[PDB]
């Protein structure tokens, strides 16, 4: 099929991407270079070993959007552009709510212009709220996000259901995300934050390749096993496969397809850095601090419903997301050369 | 002091704009004219007392909206453009999210830039969602509202939330409206809907001047007094009172101030209907329909809030709602000239 990824040269979609050419896809990448940079495109295309096409541009820009949209005859959409930055969105909420909401929307109208009717929505597990039952099933109703960036998320969801609801004929994936880490068994591609990585792995990586001190512990008194928070933590190359599969099967099947996107189980930050330590062959330093505003104790994904419809589910262990985050960082230190 | 008034060159908002100017304030209307006409200026300004200024324009054009900021020296922004129609919003979702959700975004993005910080923004009883605790309250978490017009307006009111919360020297009032009617006390001013009114008090007015055959009453089994939907209604210009008094108490008064804007008790269809066949001397044709789709039994506001806080209580009665629509449609059956 001939795909348009938004954001395609961020980390979850590059390496969805890959995979979608490895499957003999058209790709083309929509990306305004925000957070990724143009040294990836080649990678994708040596890994996916066939040319996805890249422009530069923003979501927001509409006529751009649909201008792309008719050019190239584009299929379906998945679309992972937007900001991410927890932080940072209590910090500047109108950029979150503009990139991810008013982008999406623009996004989305311009499909309407140019007739294109399948979608694939990157969303989070963040949209369940405070849901004190867990594992988060899809058939809980939301809940309420607590930051401007899970709200956003939320909207979108939301604007897209109605939107089907409208436009019946619309093929409409809500893809909820977990904790996605890891990165190409290569070793040539994978995660590259600029500044202070705000997730666990990366900020582990750079404490183990000898950027940081020491990791911080966010909490060592929540009602987990160990003290420290839970989660649900996914290869980035499962949920690359696991896009591809949604993209594959569910074009042209009308209707909102809703499916969690991860493991399965819950691992604390302890197991993480256990198998960080195990994977780099040396302890990493960490110590405990006062818990995260905002954070969650425990949760993670039940994953049955996507096993059950797609046939999909997660192959990769926790240590490979160790080892293979480890072997990307070792191998590209300064990550994707300007 | 000196305030833009999106929106005000429409129901509300033209109401708005004739006591604000009576307060002596400076006037700037912004608005589109997809739903009012130019017509009703030089009205606003009879009423009113002074000439307000015009800008035709669209709150979604940032650079236009930021010029107007700047240019004339706003203080403050009551924001009442956007689209309504409940039952079309179903239908075309995005025009809703647009013009409401990205609408007011772009407003405020261009407030920011142009260093304003005074905000009042239109919301509404939707918000609340389907509350089974009524009298509604302001204390009470909102819920979901079921059409993609309602949605929009509580995403906005979690926007406006969180950039508060960011900008803390704002001071933005989330007025929640209940069910305004009535017209300005000369028959001069009021609504003009164009094609059928989704409203009640409207429609009775049509059915009444001979245009309409008869009122449907949607429902009359609720388990209600008299078995039709109870709501409170509420005449534009104690509504727009509300409005001047917000804005003159709370402008450079940091926080997120919330308020209901009703009369506090509920009236049913037939009291309605009942009022309106006294108000224009004959009897007024309805008949019962079937329930409408989204339709609650019945709700009111709790506006001891406003009360408390800025001293304001409606003062029109429901009698004079009536009195006053009939005036204004019998004198211009025809509405506004285009
Ligand atoms: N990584 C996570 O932990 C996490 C979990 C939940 C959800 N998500 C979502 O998945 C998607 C992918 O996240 P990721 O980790 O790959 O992030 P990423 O930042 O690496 O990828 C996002 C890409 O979007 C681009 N982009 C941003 N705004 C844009 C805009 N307006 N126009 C065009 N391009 C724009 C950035 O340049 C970047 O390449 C995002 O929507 C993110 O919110 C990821
Ligand atoms: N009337 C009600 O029953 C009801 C109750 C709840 C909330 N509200 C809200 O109060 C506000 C006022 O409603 P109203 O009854 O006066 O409606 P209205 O349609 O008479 O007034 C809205 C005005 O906004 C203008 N407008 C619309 N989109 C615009 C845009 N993108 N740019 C610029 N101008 C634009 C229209 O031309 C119109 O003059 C609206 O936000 C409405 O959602 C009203
Ligand atoms: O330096 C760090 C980083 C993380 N943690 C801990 O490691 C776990 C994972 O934290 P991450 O920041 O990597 O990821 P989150 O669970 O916070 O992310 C989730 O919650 C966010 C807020 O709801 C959403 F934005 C997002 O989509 C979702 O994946 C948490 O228990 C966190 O407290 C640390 O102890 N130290
Ligand atoms: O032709 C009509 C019109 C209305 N009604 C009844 O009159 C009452 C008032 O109906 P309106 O349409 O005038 O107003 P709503 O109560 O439906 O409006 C409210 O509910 C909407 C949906 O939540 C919101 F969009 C909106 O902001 C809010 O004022 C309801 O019981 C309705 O069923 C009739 O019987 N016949
Ligand atoms: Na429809
Ligand atoms: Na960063
Ligand atoms: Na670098
Ligand atoms: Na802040
Ligand atoms: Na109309
Ligand atoms: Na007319």
């Amino acid at each position: 099929m001939r795909v348009l990824v938004t954001g395609g040269s961020g980390y979850i979609g590059s390496h969805t991407c890959v995979q979608l050419l490895q499957n003999g896809h058209d790709v083309i990448i929509l990306d305004n270079l925000c957070n990724s940079k143009r040294s990836v495109l080649p990678v994708i295309e040596r890994l996916g070993g066939k040319h996805p096409t890249f422009v530069e541009g923003d979501i927001r820009n509409e006529a751009l959007m649909t201008e792309i949209l008719h050019d190239h005859a584009i299929d379906t959409v998945i679309h992972f552009a937007g900001l991410k930055a927890v932080g940072e969105s209590v910090q500047k909420p109108l950029e979150y709510y503009d990139n991810n909401v008013n982008g999406t929307l623009r996004l989305i109208s311009a499909m309407r212009a140019a007739n294109v009717k399948n979608f694939i929505f990157s969303s989070s597990a963040t949209v369940y709220g405070d849901n004190p039952k867990i594992p988060y099933v899809e058939s809980f109703p939301t809940g309420t996000p607590q930051s401007p960036y899970g709200k956003s998320k939320l909207m979108v969801e939301q604007i897209l259901t109605d939107l089907q609801k409208a436009q019946p004929d619309w093929s409409i994936a809500l893809l909820r995300y977990f904790n996605p880490v890891g990165a190409h068994p290569s070793g040539d591609m994978g995660e590259d934050p600029q500044g202070i990585p705000n997730n666990l792995m990366p900020y582990i990586a750079q404490v183990a390749v000898g950027r940081r001190d020491s990791l911080a512990i966010f909490g060592n008194d929540y009602p987990t096993e160990d003290g420290t928070g839970v989660r649900d933590y996914i290869h980035v190359m499962d949920l690359a496969d696991g896009h591809v599969v949604a993209m594959e099967k569910l074009a042209n099947k009308p209707g909102v397809h809703i499916y969690n996107l991860g493991a399965g189980v819950g691992n604390s930050v302890l197991d993480v850095v256990n198998a960080f330590s195990k994977a780099c062959g040396k302890p990493v330093n960490y110590h405990f601090a006062p818990r995260r505003e905002g954070d969650l104790p425990a949760y993670w994904a039940d994953a049955s419903k996507a096993d059950r419809e797609l046939n999909w589910r997660v192959t990769r262990t926790l240590d490979e997301m160790a080892q293979d985050t480890w072997h990307w960082q070792s191998r590209h230190p300064q990550g994707y050369p300007d």
